């Protein structure tokens, strides 16, 4: 049985209309996903590499799109922090069960500067501060009490807590981009963008 | 998060992640998660740079997890010169990440055989005509290909490039919402022997 669930209309002029600019088709999905009410449509697994090429994934939330990419944050020990210290390339797939669209997203990830990464700590909820000041993201947790206990004692405060070493921002800066959408016929409609000296080139893909 | 979602085995340890991923599969598909087994999967190419897309994991096996695909696509190009691979399933519903990484090793014809067999024979028209992630040149004129061949009554004959893949496990991470922020991640290496476990911190 095919797996799709999909019901909801996915409109993909952009297949037939082939916009020179990848970035405004991506503001309007990613708009369109929100007026629709798609379950976080920003979840992106976002694919790292380690020193010999092996692929690690996980789940991380776009929080902002900026003109040359997409921006999440992270911690710099985190196994994806270290392998994008080293392979800045990366890759990140958007998946909207309700539409059956995809959106892939390839390039390289740059390590924005402290006052960024400043502002975006106190931009978020307060509450989630103590966890990620006391927690080391990805190192062996050998007491997990202990953990509980010292983030109860930081959660005292209620209020803002300085941005921890380690807590950084990654811009992703897009080299290519594909819009997928379920089409008709099982003709699924492939839109991929690639960085050209000069913009960008336009292909459409078999399915 | 708006299902149940226990993780007795972030305090149990169990010895086998297979027996874990099995389980929790299972608790998917009893809860309802939906499109539970649509696998983010990363491959990468001989400069290093990872890639991603979609697949479905079609079957749990002793060793890990199969899917089928076309070999002349970019993740079959990539796994015929680079067989690591890094997959994850992600379920809102429950806050719970399954990753997965291995090697990915193409399997035999006869296995792609009886997995082109499987599939519903609707999708065969289209999964013959196209040559997965080359450049389309003429949209109609694939699309009155595959008509032509919908036309008859299935199966159609497997395509050379359909074939299926097995990922064989060398580590996994269950991870879970948790407590107070204290995301819930239990890890898995292989060793030797057999398996070894840990938590890691969120
Ligand atoms: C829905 C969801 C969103 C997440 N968003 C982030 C995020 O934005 N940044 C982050 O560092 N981890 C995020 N995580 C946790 C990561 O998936 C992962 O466990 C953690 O970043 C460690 O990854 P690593 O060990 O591969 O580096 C999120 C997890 C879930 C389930
Ligand atoms: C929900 C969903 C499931 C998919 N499952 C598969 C699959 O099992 N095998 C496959 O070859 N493509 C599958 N696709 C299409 C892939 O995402 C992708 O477009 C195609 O495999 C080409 O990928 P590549 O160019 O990176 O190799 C699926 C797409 C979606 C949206
Ligand atoms: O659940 C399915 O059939 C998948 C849904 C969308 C695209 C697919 N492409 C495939 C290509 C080759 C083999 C299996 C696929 N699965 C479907």
């Amino acid at each position: 049985s095919e797996s799709l669930t999909g019901t909801l209309d996915a409109p993909f002029p952009e297949y037939q209309t082939l916009p020179a600019d990848p970035m405004s088709v991506l503001h309007n999905w990613l708009e369109r996903a929100r007026r629709v009410g798609i379950r976080e449509p920003r979840a992106l697994a976002l694919a790292t590499a380690d020193s010999q090429g092996r692929p690690s994934t996980r789940i991380v939330v776009i929080s902002e799109i900026s003109d040359a990419g997409v921006v999440f944050s992270t911690h710099a020990g985190s196994q994806k922090g270290r392998e994008l210290l080293h392979n800045p390339w990366a890759s990140g797939v958007l998946y909207w069960r309700e539409t059956s669209q995809q959106i892939i997203l390839n390039g390289q990830a740059v390590r924005l500067p402290n006052a960024k990464a400043d502002d975006a700590w106190l931009k978020r909820p307060y509450a989630t501060h103590p966890m990620s000041s006391v927690s080391r993201q990805s190192e062996e947790l050998q007491d997990v009490q202990a953990m509980r206990n010292a983030a109860r004692q930081l959660a005292e405060l209620q209020g803002p807590l300085p941005r921890p070493e380690g807590y950084c921002v990654f811009e992703l800066r897009l080299e290519s981009l594909e819009f997928w959408g379920n089409g008709q016929e099982r003709l699924h409609e492939r839109l991929r963008y690639d960085r050209s000296d000069t913009g960008w080139n336009v292909r459409r893909l078999q399915p």
